[PDB]
């Protein structure tokens, strides 16, 4: 239940999944700085209506390896790759939340079509985060996204566990999660590769997807929150949904970033909405 | 340190376990939704004792496989049965705490008594947990074992805080153990398949261990507090001891459901005394 | 990345982790922790041109925990196993605290070919150990006995109390946050409970004295002058003495836990002794 995705001065790189029921293959893709049991709400729904639910946790996150190296989108996707193809895996959904939702992109950029039925951003960074002379459009600037690299570089624990409490926080609400789960979170973050942690700030958000949303001719649904504090649905799930014909939108009200877990019976019935068509 | 007991989606379910020192082989197993290293206080007296002391983590739960299904008795006592023929134990005494008393009453049913010397139910199960109208000496009625399920399912993290509050204390006594030592045990169990946690208790509020328990012609011992909240002593280990005419009891005046912990000594003098000749 | 090194029925395996490329520098963790107590070191190192290996004590972090081992003979055993494994060159071993322990007995035991320099980080030679006869140590039967009964009784709590302990410079109790503290108590939490309470025997009550004696190779004493736990006066200070050409950088405010608390001032003084 590992899958080896490459090597590193000759020590393999192995990435963590679970892969749970039968069904047709949806394969959910966390966000930063967590892992596959941020799922939690949504696995059992998906499995009793008759889909097979693997996730697996991001290179550097949970109890995947911890490589120093390999964490932009090119890799990344390069692992999800290895992953559907050791699996085996056809008549996929690729559900993406966040920084997860770039996987989604690239890999239809890349990979093509062959073993994708259809797509979820759900939470999601595409189409471009950043904020700049180039980019007036986007979400987050640099000095933004300094402090996240700053926070992570400095004190990360203590980084965490004021991030953990905004993922699930929408605007002056905050009581969507316990303390248990809020604290849960945190420990998930907490044991990650530090350097991962960092390098995935940069990727994404300064990975422009914009490219890559083109390639995008199957079925395609943004589930996003529109009081996500961390990836603004304006700037994000928003422009995704502009970007891709015929896609569809689910804005949750009141839905913050981690809206998956505040939100889970929207987010699934969304969802399961959805595959069923 | 693992064993391979089965295979789910293509994949390995591996059991981790732990093997220390030499003698006679003692196989500790643990209650819901804990792991080996709940054994903490008995490995080291029992080592010292001369026993050569096993403790594994069940599937779903420490650092075992969390696969989706197998979360049921007759899987469980099939994953022992892999350990013993594995790790080649001969002349075994099984331990089993809380639900692990399952595994012990469904070996000795399915399995014979051929590679086990004595038995010990420590705050377990058996005979048979549910509570109706026609089985009215059960423990746990409809509703109760509806707010479990519910607490997992709606919040498992929250759930299991106030769950290891109740594990530990003794009536209205909740000093036995400290909050860092509460917190750990929280912190494990945070860690299990949220799928295992779940059906588990189906597993051992439902099952009949009654018909298991009339094989029972191997020197048994109940070990038991008098203040056990989760599984109490008249609703369980008095049947038990009932139920099995040889047996010994050990009811262990102010114990709690973690009473190997909170009374470590009167359980280790009760196990000790009790696996000499 | 990460690996097991191959060192019952099932192998003993030590966790490493082994970052970029150069010259090696192999990371020694103290007691009750593990190779992710060096977070504020690996990428300095790594960014400086060093290749950075860490690696969990049996017993501790993602290694294995069996019964014994739990002894200097046996820790250095792994820890030269280890280095055969990679086939290392030129290396700077640092250890800390208790892996000042490895890093002497390695020089003893295994000697220099394979080692180009050595670092104790508030480390615990020359021989931490406070007697009547041995006054120069630090730690006294009363305050040893202390930590193997708080770890027999209650290991969960005995850790919490000695975490707030290790960051902490006299009054100065603000240097980590509760979130990075909680971290580290966790690491322990999780470590072998038999190697926790062996390596209070081991690191209290090993001498190291000759093995210091054996030293003829570039030496840094890195310390704080506020380790409530090793002391620099009963420790680093003393193996500066024991060792001819050694290098000290006394960290001003530094408590045990320096290189977290003070990272700044710990890299310094170890990147400028890698490139002499
Ligand atoms: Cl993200
Ligand atoms: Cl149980
Ligand atoms: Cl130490
Ligand atoms: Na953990
Ligand atoms: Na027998």
């Amino acid at each position: 239940a590992k899958i080896t995705v490459g090597t590193e001065n000759q020590a393999p790189i192995e990435i963590y999944y679970e892969d749970h029921g039968t069904g047709k293959p949806v394969v959910l893709i966390h966000g930063w700085p967590l892992s596959g049991r941020s799922w939690e709400y949504q696995v059992p729904a998906l499995v009793e209506a008759g889909y097979r639910v693997i996730t697996y946790d991001r290179r550097g996150f949970g109890k995947s390896s911890q490589p120093w190296e390999g964490y932009e989108y090119d890799t990344f996707t390069s692992d999800l790759h290895q992953l559907l193809e050791q699996l085996e895996l056809q008549n996929v959904t690729l559900v993406g939340f966040s920084m997860g939702g770039g996987e989604v992109a690239r890999y239809i950029s890349t990979y093509g079509t062959d073993r994708i039925e259809k797509v979820v951003f759900a939470g999601a960074v595409p189409p471009y985060l950043y904020k700049s002379e180039d980019h007036p459009e986007g979400a987050l600037d640099d000095a933004t996204i300094e402090t996240f690299k700053s926070g992570v570089i400095n004190d990360r624990l203590a980084f965490l566990d004021e991030f953990t409490k905004g993922f699930f926080a929408a605007g002056d609400r905050t009581d969507l999660v316990s303390e248990s789960f809020r604290l849960y979170n945190w420990d998930i973050a907490a044991g990650a590769s530090p350097k991962g942690t960092l390098d995935c700030i940069t990727a994404f958000s300064k990975t422009d997807f914009r490219k890559d949303l083109e390639k995008f001719n199957i079925p395609t649904l943004i589930i996003h929150g529109d009081s996500d504090a961390t990836v603004p649905f304006e700037y994000s799930g928003k422009l995704t949904h502009e970007a891709i014909p015929n896609s569809k939108v689910a804005l949750i009200k009141g839905g913050p970033h981690g809206l998956n877990a505040t939100h889970a019976k929207e987010f699934n019935e969304a969802l399961l909405l959805f595959l069923k068509d």
